[PDB]
């Protein structure tokens, strides 16, 4: 497969900041939501969730054809609450019908960790949609309860190496893990809405211990209240992982920079830019507006 990005006929830069304004209004206005988390959160793991069905090695699946639109995706078990972040969207799509799927649920991942203090994300448009039987099989998003052998196999679909896989996995201090959606219940850390290298220092610092939780699956609680997958874990139990783990907790501004890289890169897989292309845009923030 070839997937050549085309740009949506007519639209500019001024545009697609309108549709970022649109979604940073309303995850300004809808902060009840998830026990006043907001759907900031929410909205970075479905962007990477619909890129996460990549594969490198026959070029099906990835964020282009905005296949989670369709059943098949749309009730992956690995995508449960995700229907959360889809109606928030909604709304939106309706406002700005001339947008394709792939563009709007990747630009929500972005506009979601800008506006909750993260980096800027360099964003491109293009992405078109794909017919119902171009959506990927469930099973290609990745199990929780295993370890940093699986991780590193795994990523290397998306051909991530380890510098990008633990800069990505930095997103867990973000949001929590609910019960009712994968089995595991709990926060993060303190600060879950937003963004900050959090992860790395609660990974560090505090007192971990195994036990299994009222759905029988075990994870990592703290002290402090806090929880953590048995894939989290996988970083300090690694050498490789955990010389990035320390470099990250000791520096925020170097998680930034290889965040804002590997974020992009994830949600670019599988497509090709014609180089008549427009180069990537980076978006004001509201702040940034005076909105
Ligand atoms: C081995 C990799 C990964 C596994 C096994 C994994 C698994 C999970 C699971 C089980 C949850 C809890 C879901 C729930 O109960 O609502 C979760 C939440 C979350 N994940 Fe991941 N994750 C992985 C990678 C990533 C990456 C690479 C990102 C983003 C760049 C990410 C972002 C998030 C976010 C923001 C949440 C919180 C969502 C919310 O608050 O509703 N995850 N993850």
């Amino acid at each position: 497969l070839v997937h050549v990005a085309s740009v949506e006929k007519g639209r500019s830069y001024e545009d697609f900041q309108k549709v970022y304004n649109a979604i940073a209004l309303k995850l300004r206005e809808d902060d009840e939501y998830d026990n006043y988390i907001g759907y900031g959160p929410v909205l970075v793991r479905l962007a990477w969730h619909i890129s996460g069905t990549w594969d490198k090695h026959d070029n099906t699946g990835g964020s282009y054809g905005g296949t989670y639109r369709f059943k098949k995706e749309f009730n992956d078990p690995s995508n449960a609450g995700l229907q959360n972040g889809f109606k928030f969207l909604e709304p939106i799509h309706k406002e700005f019908p001339w947008i394709s799927s792939g563009d709007l649920f990747s630009l929500g991942g972005v506009t979601a960790v800008q506006e909750m203090q993260g980096p800027k994300i360099p964003w491109r448009c293009g992405r078109v949609d794909t017919p119902e039987d171009t959506t990927p099989d469930n099973g290609r998003l990745p199990d929780a309860d295993k370890d940093a052998g699986y991780v590193r196999t795994f990523f290397q679909r998306l051909n991530m190496n380890d510098r990008e896989v633990v800069a990505l996995m930095g997103a867990h201090a973000l949001g929590k893990t609910h019960l009712k959606n994968s089995g595991y219940e709990g926060p993060w850390g303190a600060a879950n809405n937003v963004f900050t290298n959090e992860k790395y220092l609660n990974l560090l610092n505090e007192d971990w211990k195994l036990e299994k939780n009222d759905a029988n699956n075990e994870q990592w609680d703290s002290k402090s209240g806090y929880m953590m997958l048995p894939t989290d874990y996988s970083l300090i139990q690694d050498p490789k992982y955990l010389s990035i783990v320390k470099e990250y907790a000791n520096d925020q501004d170097k998680f930034f920079k290889d965040f804002s890289k590997a974020f992009e890169k994830l949600l670019e897989n599988g497509i090709t830019f014609p180089k008549d292309a427009p180069s990537p845009f980076i978006f004001k923030t509201l702040e940034e507006q005076g909105l």
